[PDB]
């Protein structure tokens, strides 16, 4: 947790999100008012959880962490709501996974602020804002959509991480890791830790391009940052479905994984990076995919 930003000033990137959040945060603090409800949406590892904690820290209130699938019976939701103190942040990750039972209960605590519930700030996190119910989504006065980070931003996050792990790194090497981080801070930091391991075993004074390449080879990460499963998705569409189009459920069944893990975790960067495309009839692979994986373009 020593690598987790403790404030917006330590949060690299997401300029648009930061200015919007900072505005609402500073104003609330100055007026001593409870912050309006906030919804954080975007792929995993982009900092949603980090922002939820920063919000509570700046308001100088307590944060209550929970998950949608964890809150099944109304009893679990009631207990949490009644433990909230004025101004507290109720952070619900995977909020779109709330069942109608606890959902309707949470919905009520937002309007009438009674189940007697102390005014609080609801901070929800989801991979896609479109997953939340129409009713609940209209309750958030602040919606922050996080998109993938730029290579420059990731490079900065990597250099910051290395410094915190007591390891030197050359700019060129940091650039190389960032280019292979699939636009995600979580991925970039994990790769940096693994490259640190290589530097340790090879007894180097600082992380260079050579050390990075050696590590990428051990981790099976290619020049585009794609890992084994990313390649598996693309290769399955290419070989089994002749390039597509193939439906999400069909592709998921062939891969032996939940459709959610596919469309919420892996597909986002593949679409953003131009390896995959979505059509009404299903997912399709692009020419860039065939060329990158060295497949004869049909
Ligand atoms: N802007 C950022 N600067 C530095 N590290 C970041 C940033 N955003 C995310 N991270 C890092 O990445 C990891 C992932 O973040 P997290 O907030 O848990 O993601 P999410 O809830 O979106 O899955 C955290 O370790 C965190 O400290
Ligand atoms: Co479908």
């Amino acid at each position: 947790q020593f690598l987790r930003p403790k404030s917006l000033d330590e949060f690299i990137g997401q300029e648009n999100v930061k200015k919007k959040l900072s505005l609402a945060l500073e104003a609330a603090k100055m007026r001593g008012e409870v912050l309006d409800h906030v919804l954080l949406a975007g792929p995993p590892g982009l900092g949603k959880t980090t922002l939820a904690h920063i919000i509570a820290s700046e308001l100088q209130t307590n944060i209550h962490v929970t998950s949608g699938p964890v809150l099944v019976k109304q009893g679990d939701m009631a207990a949490i709501l009644t433990s909230l103190e004025r101004g507290d942040v109720l952070f619900i990750d995977e909020i779109h996974r709330l069942n109608k039972a606890v959902e309707e209960l949470l919905y009520s605590a937002i309007e009438d602020f009674q189940i007697d519930i102390q005014p609080f700030t609801l901070v929800g996190a989801t991979t896609r804002s479109g997953l939340l119910s129409s009713p609940l989504r209209s309750r958030f006065g602040i919606i922050l959509e996080l998109d993938f980070y730029t290579v420059k931003e990731l490079k900065e996050i990597i250099k910051r991480a290395a410094s915190l792990m007591d390891v030197e790194i050359e700019d060129a090497a940091a650039e190389m890791i960032a280019k292979r981080s699939r636009g995600t801070p979580r991925i970039a930091i994990r790769l940096t830790k693994r490259v640190r391991d290589m530097l340790t075993v090879v007894k180097a004074d600082r992380i260079n391009t050579d050390i990075v390449l050696k590590t990428m080879e051990v981790l099976n990460i290619d020049d585009e940052g794609l890992d084994e499963f990313d390649r598996k998705i693309l290769k399955t569409i290419i070989e089994i479905y002749r390039g597509g189009p193939v439906g999400l459920n069909a592709l998921a069944a062939s891969l032996g994984v939940e459709a959610d893990t596919l469309s919420e975790v892996y597909e986002p960067y593949l679409l953003q990076a131009g390896f995959l495309a979505r059509t009404p009839r299903g997912r399709i692979v692009t020419e860039k995919a065939y060329k990158h994986l060295k497949y004869e373009v049909p």
